[PDB]
This record gives structure tokens, C-alpha cells and sequence, in this order.
């Protein structure tokens, strides 16, 4: 009546695929990130005069190495029935499986491999254009692919079909927290015995006048016209986030499964914490504290064992300060022994993909024992007195990291990830 | 390493459906063989092949949905129709459960997992027009919240002080089952002691119905009395419904200590992907077989112990047959000794809420040991030779444990099954 004990398995990360404003491809992206590079640029197009915002972080497109070329992954015929985020997700999943050396062929390997890829927001423009087409050209001009193009779970569905992944098929949609939940849920499915491998992550492409209008009106997007300075987490002059686009996918695998096939293992997922603010759609950051605490409890590790936090910090006056507070309250005097950085200066806020790209960055920090910098942080206010890895990457017991994702609607998640 | 896997029970249900509002009222009408499927009305729906749907009945009578009972007039303009229905369903579920967290400890011990299959499309297109015409300054600050899938779970959490795990899935027709299954796993794992779990969807509009008709998913039958008929020779697509279902899941000892009324125990949860087609089901039903088997394995139950299956069967030619094939394959000779029914003839297909409403029906089936019928099933092809509880409700008494399955299969080939049992 109190329950039964069951085997709870260890879970590792063996592959990473990245489609980001810093570029495409695992170690290329990590190099640029560590080298202090950024993908934030000025918005181009006449359609953007209607909005106060003038910057964003785009995925670089083209045929050079490190650029995104859709035609490498999908046919011209597929591009009509798939949204841009779905295409980005297929690219990232392909690169992740290649990075892992996992290409399931047998029925047993296919059924043992699932997919958990989330999306924060559906493609607004596709809905917008179809509505107008329906109203002016009639029913029979609506694409038969409209529904399959606009469902949140379609990226996970398409990756499953493309790579014949037949295990659990799951898609979360929790705004900025989306990518973190996808990795955590996958971790849990594997530990529980539902799958031996999970292809997990997040994707989003929300850069459009309407989307940016919506976010400008509902939250704080920076109005800074200088793309080199717009996004500055923890900085006195921070004034809102910068929208990015992209997809990040990780291959999670049961430990003995990985060892048996002699996979290269980046890191171990130790813990997963979740909480709700239950406040507003909190300057003390209580929700953030409870979520980090939950991840520590899940991992069975003490606060003093943590050496690195990849912060959610999106460059907002209230948000960055609340997270800083939650960190200080939880870690107390140990807060001064660890390092904290936000990589959003480099990628922008990738929304649905943010938690996944940052889980990948934390995974690589564990692997390389090196910390990506917080860009643009040349000074700080008294309350910001921690080591935020300002400007330049730093070299760095077991290496244990946390990565935080806090989303619209008060939904919070933290992942605890460690070196092996 | 081994870890404690706690037991999880259902202590409250709140239903907002085309059959009406209020869990036990809806159950009585379902068992009595009622349906909420009606004809569409208005020039707005001209030119679209589908002319039927299932609406939540609105008004101030018993069993009717009155928005004002749950959200204030000013709060309406800040949230979508699905969000409002989820708030209503959640309020009813927590009232049914007798769970209303007050202390910080009870608040942090209680989370929310409510999903949505699809955001109402009309807010996007209307806002787009408003933005193109009146400009930036007239775009609502609530537009983003209205189009985020996770906003139902967020609003329910704020409104009811739920500070535990805050989670939202969006897996089309499988949404509601995932929300319940994920909550089960969170409780069993120790992340929360109580979860407010379910699904909501309210997206019957010209554009949505045009979309699903173009994908060739919907019934083209103009007769609402006959349009939806799972397992029937003349089935020709599903009927879109709307609504919300919320269930209160709770750790077993937690429920016992407070003397909660316990409907049923959640035993198991299984998941799979067809990896076949983005909208069409695997004709072999291999995906369905796999998530049912996975549910039984999670539950520690043998096929021969299952007495009832609440089928996904939405009344499509290929879908219904593929599921029938999966049950026959998995259960073998025992397929003829269990009962299977689809309640979509009564509620329509509630999309994001379907897996949650049908988890609720399966739970009540366990509690009452009575099986809701498949409507409109007056005859069948030779391949449909099982007991589909045709037309009229059946009592299902056993001296052994009543154990049921509920299936949800969605676009994208995403499958889930829940295993729920009497106590
Ligand atoms: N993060
Ligand atoms: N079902």
C-alpha cells in the first residue's frame, strides 16, 4: 500500500545535434560559443517597421559548413508539408544520431528508441495565411497538409517516421521550459525502463512581426537597436530578451546499453526538478529555488557539490535578478564557490529550444570541463556579486552542473547533469 | 539501484463535455445512451464537407456550462475558451476530490498537468487583422497567453495555489492520456503527492473543420444521429467535439489518511510511436499493440486479467479496424472474454481532452462495474466479432479484480494506453 521497489536505471548522453544562430553542428557551435561569438543581428525586412524591436538571432542559412541547408535533410516535396521548426528539428535529430552513432536497424533497437521533441508555439504565419486563403479562395484551396503542418507534436512525429523510432513518442509545450522538460521526461522514461534510447529536444521559429509584436506587448523584448549590445544578462543596462530561433536535440541512453556498444559518453543525467510559481503569467524567485532544490533532491546531491549553473537569465531587469536571488538563497555561501553563466547573449532566447540547447551546453561544459562566457558583462550592480564567467570562457570533486529554464505561465524546470 | 515506486489512485473527476457538465450527471447520461452530437448551423460553415459537431451545452440549467461560475467577466478577455473550460473542469475535480491546498506544504505537494491538442485558430487570424489594420498599439498583451498551450495549466495553478510540477503536453488526440500517465509517473516517483491532470480543447470553427476535412479525417454524414458510429460498417470519419476533463491523482497513503473517496487505482502507462504515417494509422495496428503491452508490463498484469477496453475508435474506416486487429492479436482467445467499447458516439472526439475524458469513463467503469455502450452499432462486418457493448450498457461483475485499459492514438502516430483498476 506504500508501494513496491523497482529498478531505477542510470542515463547518459551520447549525442548532440544543434541548429542555432551560432551555426549548425556540435563542436563547431561549441567552438564559436567558447570563443565568445554571437548570432544576434539586426532584423531585415520592411515588415518590421510596425514594431519597436530591431534585433533577433537567426539560424544562418546556406551551403557553407556550419550553415543550415534544408535540402541536406528534407526533399523539396517535404518542405510543403512541414513547418520550419519541424525541418529544423529533423536536421538537429539527424546530427544528434550521427554524433551518437545510433542508427537503429533491428526491430528490437527500433522499438527501444523513442522521441520526445517539444515546440513552444505553432507557426503563426501558416495559420494567418491559410485563414486568408480559405476566406478569399475557398475551402478547396486549403492545403490538405494544414493540420499536420500546425500541430505541436509534428516535429516528434516526423523524426519518428524518418528514423523509424518506435518507442515512446511524446511532445511537451511549456513555452520557454519546453526543451528542459523534453530532456527530463526522456531521462525518466529511460530510468523507468520504457525505452533504452530517447531522441530528446526542442525546436522553435517565432521570428515574425506578429510574434514579436505579441511578445513585445506581453513581456519585455529589448528595444536596443545595437545587436552587439542588445542582450546582456546580469548587466545594469539590461532591458529585455532577444528572440532567437533554432532546434537542439540530444541522444539519451541507458548506461549499460551505452557501455555495451562502446558509445562515447558526454555526461550523466542525475536529476530533474519541476515547480510552478503559482503567482503570475516573484522577485524573490521562490519557484526557481524550489525547482533547483527538487533537481538536487532527485540527483541525491548536496548544494555544495554543484560547481556550475547555466542560468535561464534572458537579459530582463526582473527575471535576471530573481534567479540570482534564488541561487544565492539556495547555495548560501557556496554561491561564491560556483560559476554561473548565461549563454543567451550568444544564441538569443530560443524559446521552445532554449532548455534543450542549454542542456547541451551544460553537457559539453561537463565533458570539456570548460565554461562558456556571459557576453557583454563589463560591469554589474552590487546585488550581482557572483562569478558570471564575464566576457571570456573559463577553465574548470566530480563536475556537476545545473541548467535552469523558467517559462511564461510560471512553469519551471532544472536538470542536474554531471561528468563521468 | 532500486527505488520506491509509490501507488497512485484517483480521488476526483471534473467533466465539461457535450453530454453536459458534472461528472456523475455525465456518467448517468452516457450509461443511458445519450449523445451530444448535433448539426452545425450558420452560413460560416457553407462549403465544408463536414456538417456535424459536438458542443458543450451552455446556459444556467443543471448540466449546462456557465462560464461566469468559474471566471470573472474581466478574466474572460485574458484567456481562451479551452482555458476557461479547464478551469471549470479543475474546479469540479477538486470539489469532487475534497482537495483544496491551503498550507505551503500542501501547495508545493500539488502540481498540475493539463494539455491542449490545438490552440483556437481564430484568435491568431483576428489579431493578425487587427495588427495589420490598427497597428502595434492595439495588439492585446494577452494575445501570447491565449496562444500558448501551457496557459491552462498555468491558470489552474495560479487560481488554485498549486506549486508542484507544472507540466503541459500537446500530442493531438493522445494529449489527455499523456497528461494522466505523466502525472501518475510523477506521483509514483515522489515529485508530488497530488496532481491535477487532464486535457482541454475548444477549437470548432470554420477554419479548424476545414483543416480536418481537407486531411479527410471527418465524417461527411449530415445526419448527426448517425454520423459517428465506431466499429460500424458505414463509419466514415470522426466528429469533432470540445470540452475538458480533469482528474485528481493522489498517492495511495495520502488518500487513505484523509479518508478520500477512491474511485480506482492507476496501475500502468504505456507509450509508443507507429513511425509510419503522419495522419494514417498503422493498418497492422503494431503501434497500438505495443503501447497496450507496455501498459500491462508497467502494471504487472497479464492480458487475461483485463476485463474492459475503452477503445480509441473514433469511427474511421482504417483506424477502428487497426485497433480491433491489435486487441485480437494481443489478447488472443481472451479477446472474446473481455468487453470493448467506444464512447465517441456519445461525446464526439474531444481531441486534446479525449484521452482524459475516456480515462474518466474507464475509472467510473471500474468503480461501478458497469460498461458504457458503443452507440449506433446495430450490425458489423465479420472482422468485428467481439463484444463492443453495442447500443446498451452492460453490467460487468467479476469476483476477481476489475481491470481496464483505455487507448489514445493521435496524428503523428503517437500512442498511449492507461491501465486502471478497481480497488
Ligand atoms: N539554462
Ligand atoms: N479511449
Amino acid at each position: 500500500i506504500e508501494g513496491r521497489s523497482r529498478l531505477h536505471r542510470r542515463v547518459v548522453i551520447t549525442g548532440i545535434g544543434l541548429v542555432t544562430p551560432l551555426g549548425v553542428g556540435t563542436h563547431l557551435v561549441w567552438d564559436r560559443l567558447i570563443g565568445g561569438e554571437s548570432g544576434i543581428v539586426s532584423l531585415v525586412g520592411e515588415e518590421y517597421k510596425s514594431i519597436p524591436c530591431s534585433v533577433a538571432a537567426y539560424v544562418p542559412r546556406g551551403s557553407d559548413e556550419g550553415q543550415f541547408n534544408e535540402q541536406n535533410f528534407v526533399s523539396k516535396s517535404d518542405i510543403k508539408s512541414m513547418s520550419s521548426p519541424t525541418i529544423m528539428a529533423i536536421g538537429a535529430a539527424e546530427l544528434a544520431m550521427k554524433d551518437s552513432g545510433w542508427h537503429p536497424q533491428s526491430e528490437a533497437d527500433q522499438v527501444a528508441t523513442g522521441v520526445a521533441i517539444g515546440m513552444g508555439m505553432i507557426p503563426l504565419e501558416v495559420v494567418s495565411e491559410t485563414a486568408l486563403n480559405f476566406q478569399t479562395k475557398g475551402y478547396n484551396k486549403v492545403s490538405p497538409f494544414f493540420v499536420p503542418k500546425i500541430l505541436v507534436n509534428m516535429a516528434a512525429g516526423q523524426v519518428s517516421i524518418r528514423y523509424k523510432l518506435k518507442g515512446p513518442n511524446h511532445a511537451v509545450s511549456t513555452a520557454c521550459t519546453t526543451g528542459a522538460h523534453a530532456v527530463g521526461d526522456s531521462f525518466r522514461f529511460i530510468a523507468h525502463g520504457d525505452a533504452d534510447v530517447m531522441v530528446a529536444g526542442g525546436t522553435d521559429s517565432c521570428i515574425s512581426p506578429l510574434s514579436l509584436a505579441g511578445f513585445s506587448r506581453a513581456r519585455a523584448l529589448s528595444t536596443n537597436s545595437d545587436p552587439k549590445l542588445a542582450c546582456r544578462p546580469f548587466h545594469p543596462k539590461r532591458d529585455g530578451f532577444v528572440m532567437g530561433e533554432g532546434a537542439a536535440v540530444l541522444v539519451l541512453e541507458e548506461y549499460e546499453h551505452a557501455v555495451q556498444r562502446r558509445a562515447r559518453i558526454y555526461a550523466e543525467v542525475l536529476g530533474y526538478g519541476l515547480s510552478g510559481d503559482a503567482g503570475h503569467i516573484d522577485p524573490e524567485g521562490e519557484g526557481a529555488l524550489r525547482c533547483m532544490a527538487a533537481a538536487l533532491k532527485d540527483a541525491g546531491v548536496q548544494p555544495e557539490e554543484i560547481s556550475y549553473i547555466n542560468a535561464h537569465a534572458t537579459s530582463t531587469p526582473l527575471g535576471d535578478a530573481a534567479e540570482n536571488k534564488a541561487i544565492k538563497h539556495l547555495f548560501k555561501d557556496h554561491a561564491y564557490a560556483l560559476a554561473v553563466s548565461s549563454t543567451k547573449g550568444a544564441t538569443g532566447h530560443l524559446l521552445g529550444a532554449a532548455g534543450a540547447v542549454e542542456a547541451a551546453f551544460t553537457t559539453l561544459a561537463c565533458y570539456y570541463q570548460k565554461l562558456p562566457p556571459t557576453l557583454n558583462l563589463d560591469c554589474s550592480e552590487p546585488e550581482f556579486d557572483l562569478n558570471y564567467v564575464p566576457l571570456k570562457a573559463q577553465e574548470w570533486k566530480r563536475f556537476i552542473g545545473l541548467t535552469n529554464s523558467f517559462g511564461f505561465g510560471g512553469t519551471n524546470a532544472t536538470l542536474c547533469i554531471a561528468g563521468l
